[PDB]
């Protein structure tokens, strides 16, 4: 999954049959309860991962602070993970021990024997209870960037911001649980390797061409180099920072020829992008800011709005905000948080 993705948590609460809250949700990426303790099944498991495009499964801790418990837990999930996924979650919320360290201890060793069995550990929670109970900072240490972590707020089912946990390492955050548990993506997935390419980046005078390694070079198209897509000339040269209407779409080509994907800075005024490249238009939030942006006829235009206090501010591309509030009441676009 990529930063902004959407994903949905289950367990036996949610039923056998979940083809509802997936589209009312509008994604089939799920995070399915397998296990809790060492002797709890979810039953609904084989029929809600059928119904779905699970990412990941997460376990109900009950371990505490004993390590040997937590290593049994890890193995009885483990035994029953169903099917190959990127993530196997560590939901840490209950039954605490007195001792932090030890409570810390016991779940790097959890996560220790997802990592070691062939997986990205996960480590779920409340930021209040991880704040009591465990020291986050010493899982980071060893997991970077490994946290989900839940916070509500008004929990009236949508993703805001004014209410989003501060905490590091945070990868997803489940905004809501109202009807069913949403949840957000803020990093893309981990891909580390993929080393070497298919040829060699040559620059000159011109600019950037690429000889692939049959001697040839792509030109008059989009290629994907190493990770990252470009779009070259007919001469071969990949395009930098220019707009290009591909199949009545827009995309960005950064410094760098990168096609852009999210959010980026054109100038001085922002856009969106598809996980695709493709440019979105109409409302779109940046964490509490928002934007609506245009692309009619080729005039790209990003109308900016400040979020501050109750109120958000239009900001004339002049560099001013309005001395009152253009909207108390936020529209109903897209909500982007990274
Ligand atoms: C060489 N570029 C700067 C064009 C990008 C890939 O390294
Ligand atoms: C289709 N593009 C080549 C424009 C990029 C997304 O894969």
């Amino acid at each position: 999954v990529k930063k902004n993705d959407l994903f949905v948590d289950v367990s036996s609460h949610n039923g056998y049959d979940i083809t509802g809250i997936l589209e009312q949700m509008g994604t089939t990426n799920t995070i399915i309860k397998i296990s809790e303790s060492t002797t709890y099944l979810n039953r609904c498991l084989s029929a809600q991962v059928e119904q779905s495009n699970p990412i990941g499964f997460y376990h109900f801790a009950r371990f505490g602070g004993d390590v040997a418990e937590a290593e049994r837990e890890a193995q009885f999930f483990l035994d029953n993970v169903p099917m190959q996924v990127k993530y196997l979650v560590l939901d840490y919320e209950d039954d605490p021990s007195g001792d932090a360290q030890a409570n810390t201890n016991a779940c790097l060793r959890f996560m220790q024997m997802i990592a070691d069995a062939g997986y990205k550990p996960i480590y779920y929670s409340y930021k209040p209870f991880t704040h009591d109970n465990v020291d986050y900072q010493q899982i980071l240490a060893q997991f970077p960037n490994s946290l989900w972590i839940a916070g509500y707020g008004l929990n009236d089912g949508t993703a805001n911001f004014e209410y989003f946990p501060s905490m590091d390492g945070i990868r997803w955050w489940q905004y809501s649980s109202n009807p069913f548990d949403k949840n957000i993506v803020l990093l893309d997935d981990e891909e580390d390797d993929k080393p070497k390419t298919a040829g060699t980046w040559k620059q000159d005078s011109k600019g950037w061409w690429f000889r692939r390694n049959n001697g040839s070079f792509p030109y008059n198209k989009w290629e994907k180099i190493g990770g990252v897509w470009y779009y070259f000339d007919s001469k071969g040269y990949c395009l930098t920072s220019e707009w290009l209407k591909d199949n009545e779409k827009w995309y960005y080509l950064k410094d760098n020829g990168a096609m852009a994907t999210g959010w980026v800075l054109v100038g001085s005024e922002w856009y969106y992008m598809d996980d695709s490249g493709a440019m979105v238009t109409g409302w779109v939030k940046y964490k509490n800011n928002w934007y609506y942006m245009t692309n009619e006829r080729g005039n790209m235009v990003s109308n900016e709005f400040i979020k501050s206090g109750k109120g958000w501010y239009f900001m004339n591309t002049n560099g001013e905000l309005a001395d009152n509030p253009s909207f108390t009441k936020e529209p109903d676009g897209l909500i982007t948080v990274a």
